[PDB]
RNA sequence: CAAAGUUGUGUAGUGCGAUCGGUGGAUGCCUUGGCACCAAGAGCCGAUGAAGGACGUUGUGACCUGCGAUAAGCCCUGGGG
């Protein structure tokens, strides 16, 4: 469980790094559900879950809902 | 013993009554649903793309509800526990 409270304290370079990289946390997970592995299917959507916070904290910034660094 | 005579008939089935069941879903009692109104609102939405949908969306098979690849959900704010 990402914090938007912590990602709004995060720069959009790493931002946005830690979007690429819960896309392939994600892509990982699900080749693991299509194999039979996968014990923690909660990951499964959390991983989206923080995909959308980090989305939320980029586009707050962007439409300057909350400044941007 | 023989004669003459009389009377009787359920081993197939059936009727009526009682009794015991089956089927059926009436009756009674209800109700996550309607009908008729009352009081207060609100009286438009849409190119910043509507009304209405198609497809997808859950850990998993479908459907309803919600949502839209940020997909039964993301953030801020107040409440409440
Ligand atoms: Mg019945």
């Amino acid at each position: 469980k990402l914090s938007a409270a912590e990602l709004r304290q995060l720069s959009g370079e790493e931002l946005r790094n830690k979007v690429r990289e819960l896309k392939e946390e994600l892509f990982g997970l699900r080749f693991q559900s299509a194999t039979g592995q996968l014990e923690n299917t909660a990951r499964l959507r959390e991983v989206r879950k923080d995909i959308a916070r980090v989305y939320t904290v980029l586009q707050e910034r962007n439409l300057n809902i909350v400044d941007d660094p």
